[PDB]
DNA sequence: ATACCTCTTGC
DNA sequence: ATACCTCTTGC
DNA sequence: ATACCTCTTGC
DNA sequence: ATACCTCTTGC
């Protein structure tokens, strides 16, 4: 029935028991420079809460949903894999929402034309630790001398696990607390699994072989980073980090192979208004001057005519490939979009995000179903397979069935397939763009692969750091023991129930550039209205939510 | 830490830390005790014991 | 030779020697020859060959 | 008197 | 023109 | 007081 | 350590 004793505070220049060590700031600054450059500084802070780990051990676990895949035709459902599980927790902040609110986004997006990522740093403070002790009256006392541990993997020794890919970054609301996630990482494993269908006879091999001892790697924080111990008075801070990576644009393109170059001169123009009064080239298709890449005909049509190269490309879908560890969907860059979609035509390439209350779902809404959406980029660089086709070289037309392959004809005798599903047109002439950011649920920057050769882009984030990326930040509560402890014993050790709270504050800097009017007509711009109006404000209860928004609004020539 | 020098010498620095736990002694005294497993050796052929 | 430097770089120098033997050419001429295993491919299904 | 959709490859 | 199983009892 | 799996983007 | 809804009555 004691308060513990209240203990007394000694005082240095950067801290003590009853001395704050930090300052809260989650404010965003725009600073206009000469020539239309802007320096955007975004501050962000949060109160973070964290419990002691389940157990102070590292574990090696295997996951096995064999049963589900055992089904036949449920290949895609495979979740098998191995992983190391640590006692540490990770503080990840890589995600649009952590840093900006809508108002901000708006601005950026409407007035700028390109954006560069500059630097970033973070710090922790006002640390606090309390212990619970318990008729179920729970009491809480500060444990003045206990500690919080912190480690920053600046060397990037640990494997990299961006958490946004699972919606586990921090929260997006400055005024409400949040937490870090428990850290874990992939551990190697061999695995086989033969695809099958409903109609498939017997049991296609489906097994977990084990682990290529060659491929083994087991890391630990303890052995690789220096751990800091903070007490309340303590505080920690990373330096400032600078990024090396390309800029990101905020404009989208729209021309496709069809709109490149000099359109054909029309010998004949309409003479009155009306949406049926077309113009006419006025020349026999087989009599026109110009250039093609087709040696046989004399036809020259908007679809035949030569273009300098090729925007976009086509690839297989839905493709699953498989290697040593099981199958996985083959990614695309492009996505699709347009008039012939409307989220329902929604296909391959468009990404889809799913998430919780901490990241956008309405706070007050009950029921644990995740909120979702499919981002549909503005950039018209994807494909409409249905429109594709292939024909015989003789090119005698109108064309015969025997000389043409359609998205309609079935391949391999399977009805619901056609060449477009296994087609691929990437090649030296291909040209395209990087994905666009996705607010607020998009990852912001990402690490590059350590392969000898490399992707030309990643699909999860727009900024890929060329060199090293900022090291991960882990934390964890220091074990607080009871008076009984026998390491020699097999049992798990008992600890005092302990937990901690601390504030975290970060600063992320971008640099961008104002855009300027070039066309006569105005352009698209994000804006509020009666329809969405409520998405941007709390409910009479404090309901909040963050809807997704687009990024590359304005157009730009492609050529 | 491994730190490679000229001529193939290395300087290995090994750090190590632990959380140590410790209870108060059974008694704040120094004692002088004798241990006697006479019985066991009493056996004959159990010298080693 | 392996020569260890600062910072764990090594300079590997590999020497190698041989006694080489060589006869006079068959003929002091340059020739332009064609090779033709038509027969083998003539087979049908032996493209690779 | 042409520089990456302005001024402005200026200053 | 030999130095402790290399270069290198050099530099 | 984060640099490309150590020390060490130090010296 | 308060200046006209940011940074910044700073520089
Ligand atoms: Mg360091
Ligand atoms: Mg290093
Ligand atoms: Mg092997
Ligand atoms: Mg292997």
């Amino acid at each position: 029935g004691s308060g513990n004793g209240s203990g007394g505070g000694g005082g240095g220049g950067s801290g003590g028991v009853g001395i704050s060590t930090g300052t809260f700031n989650n404010q965003t600054e725009f600073k206009f420079l000469e020539n239309g450059w802007v320096e955007i500084t975004a501050n962000s802070s949060r109160l973070v809460h964290l419990n002691m780990p389940e157990s102070e051990n590292y574990r090696r676990v295997v996951v096995n949903n064999m049963d589900k895949t055992a089904v036949n035709g449920n290949m895609a459902l495979d979740d098998i894999h191995a992983q190391i599980v640590t006692p540490w927790s990770l503080v990840d902040a890589n995600a649009w929402g952590v840093w900006f609110n809508p108002g901000d986004w708006q601005l950026i997006v409407n007035t700028m034309s390109e954006l560069h990522l500059v630097s970033f740093e973070q710090e922790i403070f006002n640390v606090v630790l309390k212990t619970v002790s318990e008729p179920p009256t729970k009491v809480y006392n500060n444990d003045l001398t206990a500690s919080l541990m912190v480690a920053l993997d600046s060397n990037n020794t640990m494997p990299f696990t961006p958490a946004a890919m699972r919606s586990e970054t921090l929260g997006f609301y400055p005024w409400k607390p949040t937490i870090p996630t428990p850290w874990r990482y992939y551990f190697q494993w061999d695995r086989t699994l033969i695809p099958s269908h409903t109609g498939t006879s017997g049991t296609p091999t489906n097994i977990y072989h084990g682990t290529d001892p060659d491929d083994v790697q087991f890391y630990t924080i303890e052995n690789s980073v220096p751990v800091h111990l903070l007490r309340t008075g303590d505080e920690f801070a990373t330096g400032t980090f600078f990024f090396d990576c390309k800029p990101c644009r905020l404009t989208h393109t729209w021309q496709t192979n069809r709109a490149l170059g000099l359109p054909p001169f029309l010998n004949s123009l309409p003479q009155s208004e009306g949406a049926t009064n077309f113009g006419d080239i006025g020349v026999q298709q087989d009599k026109r001057r110009g250039v093609t890449q087709m040696g046989n005909t004399n036809y020259i049509t908007e679809a035949t005519i030569m273009r300098p190269a090729e925007v976009g490309y086509s690839a297989p879908y839905y493709s699953f490939e498989a290697s040593t560890q099981g199958p996985f969907k083959t990614p695309i860059a492009a996505g699709r979009g347009g008039a012939q979609t409307d989220e329902n035509q929604a296909a391959d390439g468009n990404p889809r995000y799913a998430f919780g209350r901490q990241h956008g779902q309405k706070t007050t809404t009950t029921g644990e179903t995740p909120e979702r959406f499919t981002y549909i980029a503005h950039q018209d660089t994807g494909r409409y397979p249905e429109g594709d086709w292939i024909q015989n070289i003789n090119f005698n037309l109108p064309v015969t069935n025997d000389n043409v392959l359609l998205p309609t004809d079935p391949i391999g005798g399977k009805t619901g397939i056609n060449y477009t599903n296994i087609f691929n047109t990437y090649g030296p002439l291909t040209a395209l763009n990087n994905v666009p950011p996705v607010y607020p649920n998009g990852q912001i920057w990402d690490k590059e692969f350590d392969t000898d050769l490399k992707p030309r882009l990643h699909v999860n984030a727009p900024f890929v750091c060329q060199n090293n990326c900022p090291g991960q930040l882990f934390v964890k509560v220091a074990p607080n023991l009871t008076n009984e402890y026998d390491p020699d014993a097999s049992a798990n050790m008992s600890r005092i129930v302990t937990y901690s709270d601390f504030w975290w504050k970060g600063k992320l800097v971008f640099k961008a550039k104002l855009r300027a009017s070039h066309t006569w007509n105005p352009i698209q711009q994000m804006s509020i209205n009666v329809d969405n109006q409520f998405n941007y404000v709390p409910s009479n209860i404090g309901g909040m939510k963050i809807v997704y928004e687009k990024s590359q609004l304005a157009p730009r020539k492609l050529y």
